[PDB]
């Protein structure tokens, strides 16, 4: 129907605005865009699911968001994605796996103190009738 999609409208803006508020912290840099294979060239072929926050950007814009929860899945996704490619005890890998951590932490606690949890209800009732 046409209010519903009014409620999914108003989650692709709230789920932009979430987004580039990642986007711009400066801690969160090496998420802001795909990793190049000419820059981490082992990458591609060990990480089956790529994500960043621009690809989440794209796919917020394609409609393929119709609730947190699968937004949330892409955002665990980018931390899972650094915490299995940088598993080592050495500096640089630590600190990817705590801005990944960080990243993920930090888009639950805005979602956890801004997302009405009755608008999130409406949004997955109306994708389970679909
Ligand atoms: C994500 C993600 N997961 N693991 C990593 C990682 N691992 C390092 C850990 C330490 N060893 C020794 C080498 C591999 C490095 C970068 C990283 O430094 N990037 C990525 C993504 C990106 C995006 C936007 C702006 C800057 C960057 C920089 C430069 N180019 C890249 O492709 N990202 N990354």
């Amino acid at each position: 129907s046409m209010q519903e999609e009014d409620t999914f409208r108003e989650l692709r803006i709230f789920l932009r605005n979430v987004t580039h508020r990642l986007a711009i912290d400066k801690r969160f840099r090496v998420f802001t865009k795909p990793v190049d294979p000419d820059e981490v060239p082992d990458y591609v072929t060990v990480i089956k699911q790529p994500m960043d926050l621009s690809s989440v950007i794209s796919k917020i814009d394609l409609h393929k968001y119709l609730t947190v929860k699968d937004y949330l899945r892409d955002i665990d996704l980018i931390c899972s994605n650094a915490l299995e490619y940088n598993p080592d005890r050495d500096p640089g890998d630590r600190l990817i796996r705590h801005r990944a951590c960080a990243l993920r932490d930090t888009a639950y606690a805005i979602i956890k103190e801004e997302l009405d949890e009755d608008f999130e209800q409406l949004c997955e009732e109306i994708q389970e009738s679909r």
